[PDB]
């Protein structure tokens, strides 16, 4: 990898963990100086991650990390829904015998961790690369910074098992209608439990 | 802009009107000496292309134009379905209806030049940064390198015009059900069209 990608992960997950504080501003010097680099690798970073609504750009100041507000919210997880249940609709018909079993044995394995390995191994499932990588790559870090600046409900991990097994039932079953719409309630069911804390 | 986002669009821009021919060796030597550039931006600028799937590495070689395959227009135009379809969708909902007239008179207006104006419309008129970004900024790339290597048919223009109407008019009602699968038929329209010649 380039230096240029360096600084960007090293970036990119300083906001996700919430190291960088949602709204903060980013000082271009100071953050030159932390990782040792100039001004043009720096703001090619810095165009990147506002391309992911990570940073945002302001005219007469500079970049400042995503507001996290609640309209960004709506924004992101209605992307998730289309894209995640369509990929439980492709997984449906395009798994294997193999993929879902072991997708069953994961489950079966089982602030919060999550089962991002679930959820994973379904956008896999579904045989397209474009769609694991808009989901898995670009959407995936602006969920989580909200899941760890908002911790879960006690209940809402044993509410959220209950919902990936029906949706791997319907995975089973070769119903990607119903896998396709258990996935979607699932999904709502994350953005209300993270809109009980605004 | 930095130089290594300026040799990225000018790349980008190579591949998509297939200047460079899909599924040639990019010989990073004479890229580097026809723009004037180090092979760490260079570099750089590959890893994005290979993102988008425009570039495709090879271990053993490098990099390489993609295949422009059957399966990888399966790919594109699943997720441009799903994505266009709600954009739709919300757009019905969301749409002020100073938008939505104003979609009417660039529709009024009217290989092949098309209608990416009357799409483009629909996406920002769904509210969604993000959708816009996913749809404009990385899938009608790729989209657009496929519908530049195999023209249209001669009665394709105006088929597309009258699926377009039909979509406004579920836009203008505020029936975002149907404009949703509308713009979906129109998306499977666009695709059947070019598996005619492959
Ligand atoms: C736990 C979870 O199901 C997950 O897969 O990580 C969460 C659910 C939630 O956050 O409410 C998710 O998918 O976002
Ligand atoms: C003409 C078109 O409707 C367009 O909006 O550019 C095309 C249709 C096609 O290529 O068959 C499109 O949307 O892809
Ligand atoms: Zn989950
Ligand atoms: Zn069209």
């Amino acid at each position: 990898e380039t230096l240029s990608e360096h600084v960007f992960r090293k970036i990119q997950s300083a906001i996700v963990s919430g190291e960088i504080a949602p709204g903060s501003k980013i000082s271009e010097p100071e953050l030159a100086r932390t990782y040792g680099i100039s001004r043009g690798p720096l703001r090619e970073a810095i165009h990147r991650l506002e391309g992911l609504r990570l940073l945002v750009r302001v005219p007469h100041v500079g970049a400042r990390v995503v507001s996290l507000s609640h309209a960004e919210l709506i924004e992101l997880y209605e992307i998730r829904e289309s894209l995640e249940g369509m990929a439980c609709r492709l997984a449906a018909e395009r798994m294997s015998q193999a993929e879902i079993d072991e997708l069953r044995r994961v489950l079966d394995t089982h602030q919060q961790e999550g089962d991002y390995d679930f959820h994973y191994r379904i956008i896999q499932g579904s045989g397209n690369a474009t769609l694991t990588r808009m989901l898995c790559g670009e959407l995936y870090q602006l969920v989580r910074m909200y899941r760890i600046q908002y911790s879960t409900t006690p209940n809402r991990p044993r509410q959220a098992f209950a919902e990936h097994h029906r949706i791997l039932d319907a995975i089973a079953d070769r119903d990607g209608e119903l896998a396709e719409l258990l996935m979607r309630r699932h999904i709502s069911a994350s953005r209300r439990n993270i809109e009980r804390q605004l």
